């Protein structure tokens, strides 16, 4: 029915998990993602870089093919996460897609709300065509909050008259920071991972919640490249991926989504203990790959 491996994760995670309701302070949720994060694999080569002004690393598994990049941008409600809460995932990323990643350190809210988070991730892209890469040998990817800033960052992108990539994979995206969608209520009790209207309030600092650069789902995709979107059934942000997609296919963009059964959000991120974590992984490569051969 459902594998023997999510069903312990999921019982985990309710275990570990802070009852409904209780606030927990931004810097203690800070430094727990921190203390939880799963280390990178051991042939994992990272190097630190700056790029508009941000801290970086660039992440690369074995097998890197010259040329190729992803701009990775990581979640954390854009309130938290880093390079350490995400250098793992990344990794297996760029093993699966033959590419360094380019992990991107951005200015997180409150201390610097909506647009800081897309201004870097713009500038971020440029930086990579700055430094040489072409385009067509270019990728940007992301999960949950990321996974909107993906979205965010080509719409900013293409608005500023830069090239499209070859590809966009966000996983989990968080592209509506309305949180209003059926699944809020539909996929509530299935999801064990209020909280997220927090994260909004403290990111948009008053700016409309229907700004296209806060919440992609209301912008004008025209002109983005393809898109391999993943979510699984099993979370409140099953809407923002099936809507992104119809949003994406209505405006006339290459999209490919993936709903994967009894799965939860960036299930991805538990790839050492979850067969479909590095199965998912291993696609959003094949899908990488794919876009870079046409």
């Amino acid at each position: 029915m459902a594998g023997p491996e999510i069903v312990k994760l999921k019982k985990i995670l309710r275990e570990k998990a802070v009852p409904p309701g209780t606030e927990v302070p931004l810097d203690v949720m800070r430094k727990g993602m921190e203390k939880v994060a799963f280390k990178a694999a051991d042939d994992i080569q990272v190097e630190q870089v700056t790029v508009a002004g941000c801290a970086a690393e660039w992440v690369r598994a074995p097998g890197c093919q010259a040329g190729k990049a992803i701009l990775y941008l990581h979640g954390g409600g854009y309130v938290m996460g880093s390079i350490n809460t995400h250098r793992s995932m990344v990794g297996e990323i760029s093993r699966a897609s033959q590419a360094a990643a380019l992990l991107l350190d951005y200015r997180l809210a409150p201390e610097h709300p909506f647009p800081a988070a897309v201004e870097d991730g713009v500038a971020a892209y440029r930086w990579l065509l700055d430094q040489g890469f072409k385009p067509q040998h270019l990728s940007i990817s992301g999960d949950s909050a990321g996974g909107g800033l993906v979205l965010a960052v080509l719409v900013s992108a293409r608005d500023q008259g830069l090239p499209m990539p070859a590809s966009a994979i966000p996983i989990s995206p968080w592209a509506d920071m309305t949180c209003t969608n059926d699944s809020f209520k539909t996929r509530a009790e299935a999801d064990p991972m209020g909280g997220i209207n927090k994260m909004a309030a403290r990111y948009l600092n008053g700016a409309d919640a229907k700004h296209p650069y806060a919440s992609p789902n209301f912008a004008n995709l025209k002109g983005l490249p393809p898109l391999l979107i993943h979510v699984g059934r099993d979370e409140v942000l099953l809407d923002d991926s099936i809507k992104l997609d119809a949003k994406a296919k209505a405006d006339g963009v290459k999209s490919t989504l993936e709903i994967w059964d009894d799965m939860i959000h960036v299930w991805h991120a538990f790839h050492p203990m979850l067969p479909e974590g590095k199965q998912a992984i291993v696609r959003v490569g094949e899908f990488m790959r794919e876009q870079w051969a046409a």
